[PDB]
DNA sequence: GAGCGGTGGTTGGT
DNA sequence: ACCCACCACCGCTCA
């Protein structure tokens, strides 16, 4: 759930996260700050086949696509109140990343996280989120289109623009619309009544009122009534018929339940306050860790894994260096040849760089046994944002800009 | 989790 | 008695 949710707050804005990433490094001089909420991985990476821990490969691939990105995760796991956690968690470290436990459901602890300004945004499975306070709220991440390939994409819902839009449902409308409909997560709902009906209690005003309540039961038995009377006889006209058949238990509204969505279980004031200082971290891939990780987890052995570990990461690796930070600059870029704004960055302007693969991740395939090939001590070419490598590669990017100017 | 067509119930009107 | 539009719910499919 909330089922049907998207014919009444919009399906979401689409949009590249290469995009998301570098219009706010632009903004506010810094890489965005992303929570993940771990869940979104079950169904996603099961797809994957072949060799030897498939799953696990793929969410290697997509922590190389955040390197890529220059974004800064923190992945968020769920508390007690086939990817071993503990696999995830390891190779979270190796990539110089952040693994976090709530202390009970991740989403709300990815919310809450957003509100408290420890990231910018959440990577989440739905938007459950915005009841849990989220404002900016990221699914879906995957590929555009009728390309069944990269994923380069994600769907974007602003809490803000959908209070102000047609639905009306702020968090305080969601709420309700969970408390009378949801009658399958939770207890006490009221049977026969879906989002239609629930919505348009929420737009009437039933959710911001029931919020503003202490948990009193005189005033909670007023609301009930009121609302109650309106479902009857749709006296103010809140909704478009009238609801006689919709019987409503004794125990509804289940305040329990309220205080679940209003004060869920997150972490404390102190922990909120050792991540301002900690994360994001000052952390660097660890070279040597992720080859021993993949050669144990994938097999990737002896010099064809070294050299396969090489080209995979290093496009990774040359955004994540030029991050950090009459002057070398050439021990990450040797030379630009070309500018792009590509439909799969939505224009994001991207510069065609290249660079010595084996050179910059530091690993030499001839310390390992033997057993049209890529060679990694050749010149690689990959596309990064302008905007990455004016901060990195400053003057490179300034001699390529003279060239074009002739 | 989220989309889809069928279906069975409710409502308000033929 | 019955139609009709709307709706919530169900199972089924991609995950
Ligand atoms: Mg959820």
């Amino acid at each position: 759930g909330i089922k049907g949710i998207y014919k009444e707050i919009g399906s979401g804005e689409r949009i590249s996260l290469c995009k998301l990433a570098i219009d706010h490094l632009e903004q506010h001089n810094r890489p965005l700050r992303l929570a993940i909420d771990m869940a979104i991985w079950q169904f996603q990476i099961q797809a994957a086949r072949g060799g030897s821990n498939p799953a696990i490969r793929t969410l290697f691939y997509r922590f190389v696509r955040l390197l890529s990105l220059g974004i800064h995760p923190i992945f968020v796991f769920d508390g007690p109140n086939g990817v071993s956690t503990a696999m995830a968690k390891r190779l979270i470290r190796l990539f110089g990343f952040t693994a976090h436990d709530a202390p009970g459901e991740a989403e709300a602890e990815c919310a809450y996280l957003e509100q408290q300004g420890i990231v910018d945004a959440v990577l989440s499975e739905d938007v459950d989120t915005i009841m849990f306070g989220s404002r900016v709220t990221l699914r879906d991440w995957s590929s555009e289109g009728s390309k069944g390939g990269p994923p380069t994409h994600v769907t974007l819902h602003d809490a803000k623009k959908i209070a102000e839009g047609p639905s009306g449902l702020d968090r305080e409308g969601m709420v309700l619309v969970a408390l009378m409909s949801g009658g399958d997560y939770l207890p006490d709902g009221i049977p026969g009544c879906g989002i239609k009906v629930a919505c348009q209690a929420a737009k009437a005003g039933f959710g911001k009122e029931l919020c503003r309540i202490k948990r009193d039961k005189e005033a909670i038995t007023e609301w009930k009534q009121r609302l109650l009377h309106e479902l009857r006889t749709n006296e103010s006209g809140f909704f478009r018929t009238k609801h006689k058949a919709l019987e409503i238990p004794e125990n509804f509204p289940n305040m329990e339940v309220l205080r679940y969505y209003t004060h869920p279980v997150v972490s404390s004031p102190a922990t909120i306050e050792r991540l301002r200082q900690e994360f994001p971290p000052s952390s660097t891939v660890d070279i040597a860790g992720l080859r021993e990780f993949t050669r144990e987890t994938f097999d990737w052995t002896f010099r064809p894994g070294a050299i396969k570990l090489i080209k995979v990461l290093a496009p990774g690796l040359l955004v994540q260096r030029c991050l950090d930070r009459k002057k070398e600059e050439s021990t990450l870029v040797k030379g630009i040849s070309m500018r792009r704004e590509h439909f799969s960055t939505d224009a994001t302007p991207e510069l065609r760089v290249s660079f010595i693969p084996a050179e910059l991740v530091g690993l030499d395939p001839g310390q390992e046994p033997e057993v049209k090939p890529f060679d990694p001590w050749q010149p690689d070419l990959a596309w990064v944002p302008e905007t990455i490598l004016k901060l990195g590669v400053p003057v490179t990017v300034e001699d390529w800009e003279e060239g074009q100017r002739s």
